[PDB]
């Protein structure tokens, strides 16, 4: 779990053992290449070194552990300025929409998430809401199964995600579900309208239980999600993100990503993706994660 972070940014910890006032732009310079190394976005790391810089000059930093906590709690509070637990309240059931690109991870993110919640007594319904393909009902069907999850799936092939997604949470409330859980659609070709039927599934759960979608996460492939931006910005204005599924981050040396894509984002990430196991969804927890990568 962000292990080959850890061992890079260890390196910290060996260069603050003997900064000394007269050492500290040889000290700055070389923290600032391991954050780089990791994946700190070159304006985080100036804002990060930059402050530490103003605070050694003050005299509020005088040495090498005093540094380090700063470090931690100045990414501490990038991460944190916004809850990152699934807010789900009290009326039933509650709707979860797992929207972004496809290759994400969208629909293992889903039955990982499943499980979780069947594990804690939470009875979940899932929804197919990708049409795009009868792979990608069967797929998701696998999940329901090895989750002990109930599946609605589209009715004809030319079906609306909007239509599967209403009579998914139609059928929620009948049969007395605390959560449905609806896949989407991540076209790239997008020529698709893609946002469009995104927002026609938010319009068609919202009518079945108001208050739904109480969440809308959007999976980012934890690697490539610097790059995409743009693409995330417009699924949180168009769509409304709730939170972030960082998924591939399995071991990853990147753990400044995560700090980067929710720095630039303004939305917190909710769970992180480490594996192709059901088990591999964690919770996100940003003191947890900064300890993580900091010791
Ligand atoms: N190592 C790692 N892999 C992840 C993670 N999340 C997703 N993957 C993988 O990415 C691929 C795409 O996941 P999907 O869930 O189908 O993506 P999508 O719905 O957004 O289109 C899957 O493998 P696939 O090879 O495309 O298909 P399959 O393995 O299910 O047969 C899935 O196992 C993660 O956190 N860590
Ligand atoms: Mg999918």
């Amino acid at each position: 779990g962000f292990s080959k972070t850890r061992e890079n940014l260890a390196v910290i910890d060996e260069l603050l053992l003997f900064w000394n006032l007269a050492e500290t732009d040889r000290v700055l310079d070389e923290l600032e290449e391991a954050l780089l190394v990791s994946d700190f976005g070159p304006k985080i790391t100036v804002r990060i070194v930059e402050r530490l810089r103003e605070d050694i000059m003050s005299g509020k930093l005088k040495s090498g552990s005093e540094i380090k906590d700063a470090l931690k709690e100045s990414v501490l509070e990038m991460l944190a300025k916004s809850k990152t637990e699934l807010q789900l309240g009290f009326r039933k059931p509650a709707v979860i929409m797992i929207v972004g690109v496809n290759g994400g991870g969208k629909t293992t993110s889903l039955g990982k998430l499943a499980h979780r919640l069947k594990n804690e007594g939470t009875k979940v319904l899932m929804a197919a809401g990708d049409t795009f393909r009868a792979a990608a009902s069967d797929q998701l069907e696998i999940w329901a199964e090895r989750t002990g999850c109930e599946i609605v799936v589209a009715e004809g092939d030319k079906a609306k995600a909007a239509t599967v997604l209403s009579k998914a949470v139609k059928r929620g409330k009948e049969e007395g579900y605390d959560v449905v859980l609806c896949d989407t659609s991540g076209r790239l070709h997008t020529n698709y309208s893609l946002m469009e039927e995104l927002i026609a599934c938010k319009k068609a759960v919202g009518k079945i239980v108001s208050g739904a979608p109480n969440e809308i996460l959007l999976v980012l492939d934890g690697n490539t999600g610097l790059n995409m931006l743009p693409q995330a910005r417009e699924f949180n204005e168009v769509v409304g993100i709730t939170g972030l599924i960082l998924t591939k981050l399995d071991g990853s040396a990147r753990g400044g990503c995560v700090v980067s894509v929710v720095e630039e984002l303004g939305i917190p990430v909710k769970f992180i993706g480490v594996g192709e196991a059901v088990e591999d969804l964690q919770p996100f927890d940003p003191e947890a994660f900064v300890n993580a990568i900091f010791s």
